């Protein structure tokens, strides 16, 4: 089945997959010079005081950090998007090095991991009735570089010694989203994709312009995890971003000057 190696990586997907080819995949290189500014945009809102989250997952490809969407109690709103979306898990790509591990790029600039946080549109009732639609999903997309610790993450950090391997999961209530937003809320936004399979093209993007620092020791930590299940052989994961895609006929939209 599908992976990050060799034999079944990202330029394998298209064959079970072929919206991998598509006209609005994702992630793409964000060319700064050539995102233009649109003072249409409003400021994002970003309302996480009453998130409830529940579970971490290791899935076999990242580990997830999932919310109770029964109700409307973590939203995004405003900036590109129309309506509200309800946010249901985040998850991390990183890499084996320093050097890599993010998705999206800036002027061809690989940041060490991309948190993405998965939101869907509620006019769609359920997740599953979103990733039907092209504007089922928004995902606030944003970067992590080595250097000081990032408080916040470290009780993600601690726990996932209790999920080493694909299936495991472990109770995570009362985890704080707010702790994982940098300063500025400043973004580029675009129209694309979920970067794994299936890779359905329903998510408005929106990337914020400034990382996040996390320390060197806690990036370690993600890479100490395991792509493969109990008993089976080791294969750290890590490396888990796909490259940067085809921008198209498609516009890259700055919320600041
Ligand atoms: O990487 N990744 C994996 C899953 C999902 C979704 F939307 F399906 F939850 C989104 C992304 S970016
Ligand atoms: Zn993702």
């Amino acid at each position: 089945h599908w992976g990050y190696g060799k034999h079944n990586g990202p330029e394998h997907w298209h064959k079970d997959f072929p919206i991998a080819k598509g006209e609005r995949q994702s992630p793409v290189d964000i060319d700064t010079h050539t995102a233009k500014y649109d003072p249409s945009l409003k400021p994002l809102s970003v309302s996480y005081d009453q998130a409830t989250s529940l579970r971490i997952l290791n899935n076999g490809h990242a580990f997830n950090v999932e919310f109770d969407d029964s109700q409307d109690k973590a939203v995004l709103k405003g900036g590109p998007l129309d309506g509200t979306y309800r946010l249901i898990q985040f998850h991390f790509h990183w890499g084996s090095l320093d050097g890599q591990g993010s998705e999206h790029t800036v002027d061809k600039k690989k940041y060490a991991a991309e948190l993405h946080l998965v939101h869907w549109n509620t006019k769609y009732g359920d997740f599953g009735k979103a990733v039907q639609q092209p504007d089922g999903l928004a995902v606030l997309g944003i970067f992590l570089k080595v250097g000081s610790a990032k408080p916040g993450l470290q009780k993600v950090v601690d726990v996932l010694d209790s999920i080493k391997t694909k299936g495991k999961s472990a109770d995570f209530t009362n985890f704080d989203p707010r702790g994982l937003l940098p300063e500025s809320l400043d973004y580029w936004t675009y129209p694309g994709s979920l970067t794994t399979p299936p890779l359905l093209e329903c998510v408005t993007w929106i990337v914020l312009k400034e990382p996040i620092s996390v320390s060197s020791e806690q990036v370690l930590k993600f890479r100490k995890l395991n792509f493969n299940g109990e008993g089976e052989p080791e294969e750290l994961m890590v490396d888990n971003w796909r490259p940067a895609q085809p921008l198209k006929n498609r516009q890259i939209k700055a919320s600041f000057k």
